[PDB]
């Protein structure tokens, strides 16, 4: 009964409670106690991208950053299993604390940095998975790389991936590294989705099979930053749009505790914006690609609402934090 | 705690769960034997339509139909109760069943047909309140009584209710009083409104008493009739709007038990629906007059998103049902 255990995690900080949960899972991925996570849900095929997903419903990046619990997250019903985000180098991020819980408003503000332990590590994770479904792949520039230069640290990391990625994402939405954002914009846009689709087509030439990308692009663009992205995504065909990342927004969350932290906010603050992105990013891409639809769904009709907006897929973070496995089982069951 | 409190509730069918918590509510109201469900909020005073609002957030017409329950209502936490819809004459609505719940979507579908005991009948419940928050009478109109003459049963009821009620609720947005919705559209509005703002006057004058009115519109109005609706309700100085009724949408509840039942939606089906209407209702009256959202409210971000699309004030009903009083203490500690 989630209520319970989500009181007791409560009591440690945020980054705390993650790494007891994540020694847990550890510790029975291919056990016998491994049934302990494993929940029966109905199955709902989905294509997307020319890959097939289990159901609809995948865990957005950022909770195995180095992808070393596919196998338990996986067996809690996920149709798909998003890591990342990874950086050609390993590198710390920012200082702790960086992850700060707004419980009143069912949402959490987030300054991580990248922190994860290079693309190598995560390979050598995914190699020892068993995951049956759809495994994103999600990776991001290091801190210390130019912004003008950040795409050679995306494609460093596509070659290593390509052969183990069902699908990759491209992360140019964090607000916590520097200039990563300024990527969604005009030539820097243009600029890495070349780089990334000539990079993509060698390495089908190479490997003999094509592994689809996808753009994760942030809640807080403009109407005319928005059509821009959409537009310079279908140009370079690009695969899908995963809308959206955290956003700088504070408005629906003044007087909480924690409002003031610098970073990104999730969960239920920002349902509701990122929502009428995808709305907006749907009606620019009139269908010419997929959106997968992710901010703020903490329940069946919420996740039914990113669907009618125009998303193909969603996925879940703070909402399985929040809500637990009970949502997964809630949103595949009847979404 | 509520989630169990609910399990064993939703065992019964909807409306003889009504009657049977009705029928306990009815026998501790206005009695110390409301310390049993008494729950400490606090102050949040807001003025709105010329009032003092308790606290912000409301309980919305429809669950206390007569005005039997309002102190122990009272006694939950909220800042005003709204009671109603109650007609000129009884009349025992629909037939049943008439309210299914949905609870994967935690919304409810109901066509109940103003099922009340008459505005007389409610005068006299009123009489024994001893409410300090502020009382809102919500009047409809009888089912027999033709739509031409439909102010008649709402001046009626205003003369009798008007020197007992905090402000007065028009209820024109009901889907399941036949033809009652176009008492929204053209000049039929603008007949109803003429009407009640000269019964105001009257009734100010004979009563010397201030006691503002307000229209409670449907959700399923066009753009164009949500402008012809703002623009006549500030030409007729209507003080404010309650924004809005349940929704004969049913696209986000497909595949669900019950979805095919006739009547109005309500609940978490209807959140976003009431959002947008509140943004472009607000946009409309740009500040003129206030309004008072409503509209599956079921946390405080939702309660604040209706705050930020425009309104001043909140009210809840289905959210209560799912969410229990907990709710109320969420929505008035932290809106
Ligand atoms: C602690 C934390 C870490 C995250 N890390 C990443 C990340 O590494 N890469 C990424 O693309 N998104 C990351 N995200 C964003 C989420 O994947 C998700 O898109 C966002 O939080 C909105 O979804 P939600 O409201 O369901 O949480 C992170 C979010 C949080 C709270
Ligand atoms: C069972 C039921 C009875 C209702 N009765 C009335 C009513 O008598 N008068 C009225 O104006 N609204 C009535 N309503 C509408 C609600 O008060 C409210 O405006 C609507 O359900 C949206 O609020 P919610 O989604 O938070 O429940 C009723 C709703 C329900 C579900
Ligand atoms: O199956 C799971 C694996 C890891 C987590 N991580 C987690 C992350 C955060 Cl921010 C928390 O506050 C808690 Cl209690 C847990 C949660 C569930
Ligand atoms: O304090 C309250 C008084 C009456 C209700 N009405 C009610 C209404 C519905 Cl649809 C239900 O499924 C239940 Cl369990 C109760 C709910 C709370
Ligand atoms: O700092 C991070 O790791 C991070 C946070 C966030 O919200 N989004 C992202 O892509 N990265
Ligand atoms: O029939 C009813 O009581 C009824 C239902 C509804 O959704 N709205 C309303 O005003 N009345």
């Amino acid at each position: 009964y989630y209520p319970f255990v989500r009181k007791a995690l409560f009591q440690l900080d945020p980054e705390r409670a993650h790494e007891f949960t994540f020694q847990q899972l550890r510790r029975i991925t291919g056990t016998p106690f491994e049934a302990l996570v494993r929940q029966k849900v109905p199955a709902k095929p989905v294509n997307c991208m020319g890959l097939t997903f289990k159901n609809p419903l995948g865990l957005a990046a950022g909770l195995d950053k180095d992808g070393e619990c596919i196998d338990a997250l996986g067996a809690m019903g996920f149709g798909s299993i998003e890591i990342g985000t990874v950086t050609p180098r390993p590198q710390p991020g920012n200082d702790k604390p960086r992850l700060f819980r707004l419980v009143d408003a069912e949402g959490l503000i987030n300054r991580m940095g990248f922190n994860n332990l290079g693309v190598d590590n995560l390979v050598e994770n995914v190699k020892k998975a068993h995951y049956d479904g759809v495994l994103g792949i999600n990776i991001g520039k290091n801190k210390d790389t130019p912004v003008e230069q950040g795409k050679d640290d995306y494609l460093i990391c596509m070659e290593k991936i390509y052969a183990y990625a069902g699908y990759i994402a491209i992360n140019i939405s964090s607000p916590n590294t520097p200039g990563l954002r300024t990527l969604q914009y005009g030539e820097a846009l243009d600029d890495l989705l070349t780089a990334i689709k000539n990079k993509q087509n060698d390495l089908q030439a190479m490997h003999h099979k094509y592994v689809p990308i996808a753009v994760k692009i942030a809640p807080d663009l403009s109407e005319e930053e928005l059509i821009q992205v959409a537009d310079s995504l279908v140009r370079h065909n690009i695969d899908g749009v995963i809308a959206t990342n955290t956003t700088l927004d504070r408005s629906l969350v003044q007087g909480m505790k924690n409002c003031d932290q610098t970073g990104g906010l999730s969960g239920r603050p920002l349902q509701l914006k990122s929502t009428e992105i995808i709305r907006r990013l749907s009606l620019e891409l009139n269908g010419r690609l997929p959106i997968i639809g992710v901010g703020g769904i903490d329940s069946v009709i919420a996740a039914r609402e990113k669907i009618a907006a125009g998303a193909s897929l969603v996925q879940i973070y703070s909402g399985f934090i929040f809500k637990g496995p009970p949502l997964i089982k809630e949103i595949v069951t009847h979404i």
